[PDB]
């Protein structure tokens, strides 16, 4: 097959509004876009929740076939959760001219108290776009799971954090049971579960 | 598993921030910290946009999967273009079920009848900053009925069907042709699950 039918020349943004703004935004998009059936559509807008990117890393340490996850509070899951402190990756915002991969080492000591060796790309993704502008850029990461424990997180900047290490069959099945159910988790252990035994071999040959 | 319960939590109040289409809040809260102690007052702002319904439709006996293809102008900033790849998915109203508002929108946005289905994952979608939780489901579908140009015009929404083979659908997840949440979820977990589910509805 083929794909997308239509590009960047075929929309044509014609004003932008920040509506909200404070520690994120909210940004109403004001734009027209070629239709299927031929013509232009009229002037639509759209109110987008901005609020950067992210950085995510999964600890994977393929000596153990085992994996380093973070739990914190997440109050937004409280509405639709039995419990807002969820187990999640490492990750972290980027800043300006930041790449995903110095982001990504960074928090992983910061939140893990973990060094990294090498890292992949798994898959960079937009977490809900009918809403939100939010990319998210996943590396998997080499560590070492038996040097993961203990509290971590910026206490400075109110960011409490614990280390949990698991089997990677666990985590998995955690997602499976619904357990661990955010889409960097989701995302990235689904990618492991379909990736891990040629990732063991090739990063302990 | 996890440490902490709604039992170490307290929410002591929600601001609205910005009231339009969507929500903005300010919540309020304090919470258990792992050294023992209570938090001071937290604040976070978090968007609220109610939740959704997503709908993976999948031919088991032609292998093939239905994408939909609508523009997504968020979207725009970071990605080659705005228009995207997607699963049938809408949001859920007061007092409907996911599996009604899947069949619903398989209809609007696909022209898709919907056999049998299965749950597949209820996720959030990026809980450090939205309240959004999509629950995934696959459902049965015909694939060579799923064709055309549908959406809601008097709602602004045009969608174009297109059908594909699994593998293709899941190469197009590798490559980064499909890159939404919903949909990389979706097929990873077909990926993970399409023999079973192909053997449980051809057998
Ligand atoms: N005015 C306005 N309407 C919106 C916005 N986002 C979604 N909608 C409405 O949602 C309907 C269909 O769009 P969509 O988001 O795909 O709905 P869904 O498929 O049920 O999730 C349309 O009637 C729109 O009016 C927005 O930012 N502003
Ligand atoms: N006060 C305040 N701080 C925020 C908000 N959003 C993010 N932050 C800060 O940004 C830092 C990192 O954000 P975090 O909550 O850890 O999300 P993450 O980076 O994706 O893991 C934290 O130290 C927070 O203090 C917010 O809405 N309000
Ligand atoms: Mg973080
Ligand atoms: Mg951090
Ligand atoms: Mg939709
Ligand atoms: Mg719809």
């Amino acid at each position: 097959q083929q794909g997308i039918t239509f590009s960047k020349n075929d929309v044509e943004i014609i004003a932008r509004e920040t509506l909200y703004r404070g520690f994120f935004s909210l940004d109403l998009y004001r734009f027209r876009h070629r239709l299927f059936n031929g013509g232009m559509s009229g002037e639509i807008t759209r109110e987008i929740f901005e609020r950067g990117h992210a950085a995510v890393l999964l600890p994977f340490d393929p000596v153990r076939d085992e994996v380093v996850l973070v739990e914190q509070i997440r109050i937004a899951a409280y509405d639709t959760s039995e419990s807002p402190w969820l187990l999640e990756m490492v990750a972290g915002m980027i800043e300006a001219g930041e790449t995903v991969e110095d982001v990504a080492r960074r928090e992983a000591l910061e939140e893990a108290g973990l060094e990294v060796g090498r890292t992949k790309p798994i898959l960079s993704y937009l977490a809900s776009p009918g809403g939100t502008s939010e990319r998210l850029s996943i590396l998997v990461g080499e560590v070492d799971a038996s040097t993961a424990k203990g509290i971590h997180g910026l206490a400075e900047e109110n960011e409490d954090i614990r280390v949990h290490v698991v089997s990677r069959e666990q985590a998995y099945q955690w997602v499976e049971e619904g357990k661990i159910d955010n889409a960097a988790s989701v995302i990235a252990l689904q990618w492991l579960q379909l990736h891990y035994h040629n990732l063991r071999n090739e990063w302990t040959k």
